[PDB]
């Protein structure tokens, strides 16, 4: 049975609710972005309603296969009519064609949904800059001070140079980087820009990212492996065993793998700043963790909700136990009394 964080008040709406069957009254079905923890349950079958940006709308129609009609992608930063209620999506800062929605009601109450997002500045001079939110339905994946990481500008730094400096050193290494889902696509472009190459992938993950309107995507990427230098794989593969066994298909080309595993928070970001990182080396294969998130740290989660001055919050990560649900009201309360709303 849908859960009450997932439907809006006053309105026939919906929110990444696709895995309950019909939800009885809902005449729209919103979806945030295309993660499957969100999406679990969209088929070809589904004949209701989906709103979704343009981009979300390309990964339904082309990786999951719905029928253009009920695939209702809307523009970013447009005042949008949907059912007789306003709606505006904007630019959630997460994975592509990810996005947060407000809401406009009948009766005057305005929510915002985040969806999944890495608040920022940027959006305090957005359309939420110009009137009051009443409730916020809030991601709160890292809500806990322990949660820092660095900006994705400095992780992006980080990359280009350890991969730019071992290609340099020796010009038979070849550049692997994990992957599992849409998002952090910035890593591996920017490893294979300042190496002069295209990235290589396998034809399922060229077939998803041919969907993301990327500007210039086909001088950027290809399905050919053996003409790049900058090649993904499976994040279940990026191992020794796995790289062992990769390393031989390649075919006597490289005599040496650098991975990136791009990961979010893991416990030695308690411990090791970002310039004093280290991989794992078995033989000539060394891989890093690198702390990239798509995700708000617990600081900057914080200056967006003061900000925001909602309300209410409503959290819609970490809610499956009472000592989660406890521990995160405690925050919002200090940030009220600190902030005086
Ligand atoms: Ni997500």
């Amino acid at each position: 049975t849908c859960p009450f964080y997932k439907k809006i008040p006053g309105t026939g709406f919906t929110v990444d609710a696709f895995q309950y069957g019909v939800v009885e009254g809902c005449t729209a079905y919103f979806l945030t972005h295309f993660h499957s923890d969100h999406y679990a349950g969209l088929s070809k079958h589904f004949t209701f309603p989906v709103y979704c940006s343009e981009i979300t709308g390309n990964l339904l129609k082309n990786k999951l296969h719905v029928q253009e009609q009920y695939i209702h992608p809307l523009p970013l930063d447009t005042e949008c009519i949907v059912n007789g209620v306003k709606v505006v999506l904007l630019d959630a800062n997460h994975c592509p064609g990810a996005v947060m929605i407000l809401f406009y009601l009948p009766n005057g109450t305005v929510i915002l949904h985040t969806g999944d997002f890495r608040a920022d500045p940027s959006m305090e001079r957005s359309l939420l800059a110009d009137q009051k939110v009443h409730m916020l339905y809030l991601d709160t994946t890292y809500c806990s001070p322990e949660y820092t990481f660095p900006s994705q500008q400095e992780v992006i730094r980080f990359a280009i140079n350890t991969a730019f400096e071992a290609v340099t050193l020796n010009p038979h290494a070849l550049v692997v980087c994990g992957t599992y889902s849409i998002g952090k696509e910035k890593v591996f472009l920017a490893i294979a820009d300042v190496l002069g190459s295209k990235v290589g992938m396998s034809q399922e993950k060229y077939k998803t990212l041919q969907c993301l309107n990327i500007p210039e995507i086909n001088s950027l990427i290809t399905t050919d492996m053996c003409s790049s230098l900058v090649h993904l794989l499976p994040m279940m593969q990026i191992n020794f065993k796995g790289l062992q066994s990769h390393l031989k298909k390649c075919g006597g080309k490289y005599n040496q793998i650098l991975a990136f595993r791009p990961t979010g928070w893991t416990h030695s970001n308690k411990f090791t700043r970002i310039a004093d990182v280290i991989p794992q080396t078995k033989g000539n294969i060394s891989i890093y963790g690198i702390p990239y998130s798509e995700h708000s740290s617990y600081l900057e989660m914080k200056r967006f909700v003061q900000w925001l001055k909602p309300q209410k919050i409503i959290p819609t990560v970490n809610v499956g136990t009472w000592k989660s649900r406890s521990t995160m009201e405690k925050y919002f309360r200090e940030w009220k009394l600190e902030a005086g709303y």
